[PDB]
């Protein structure tokens, strides 16, 4: 069963969305991601653009980030992420918004926000990572030391360079590819 790996909420059990045979984000991959980019953070704001049950957003805050904004496509996910946020007992550190992912980026621009961590785990058929990152650069949605974590099927070919972002690491764990970008 899914669990927070490390940090303040480490070891706490989380609820997963109902299975639908799509590419998972395993706890082992989650651990690998956060140990690579962290393992801990001195504050900051994270964006979890396809948050689902919220495991990555929660891991970020557990490990020291001040706040995660979690974007959701499907109404059904809202009760699951709410339950998981409740398990942290720090609901003020999370914001869940039910809206289109691309519309979310333009709202963040309206809100004059910048993110220290961006987590991008789109459904395979809705993957627009390069366009989205170009949008984030266009709208200056990234802090100076922001890091982007992408999760894709191992068959996806993400570019070495996206505007001022450069791929710094890329690792395959089974069929899940984790790609890291930094400015």
């Amino acid at each position: 069963a899914m669990r927070v790996i490390s940090g303040e909420y480490g070891g706490r059990r989380l609820k997963a969305l109902d299975g639908d045979n799509t590419r998972p984000t395993t706890d082992k991959v989650k651990e690998s991601i956060f140990n690579m980019i962290g393992p801990y953070f001195d504050g900051g704001m994270a964006l979890d653009l396809y948050s689902g049950s919220g495991g990555l957003a929660i891991e970020a805050v557990s490990r020291g980030m001040d706040k995660s904004i979690c974007i959701e496509k499907n109404f059904a996910a809202l009760k699951v992420i709410k339950e998981n946020i409740a398990i942290t007992k720090e609901p003020e550190k999370f914001e869940v918004r039910k809206m289109d992912a691309n519309r979310a980026l333009e709202q963040f621009y309206e809100e004059k926000l910048q993110f220290d961590l961006v987590l991008l785990d789109p459904p395979y058929a809705k993957q627009e990572i390069v366009s989205q990152l170009e949008k984030m650069l266009e709208r200056q949605l990234l802090t100076n030391e922001a890091v982007i974590v992408c999760e894709t099927d191992k068959t996806v070919k993400l570019p070495e360079t996206i505007g001022t972002l450069k791929k710094t690491r890329e690792t395959v764990y089974g069929i899940t590819q984790v790609t890291i970008y930094r400015q």
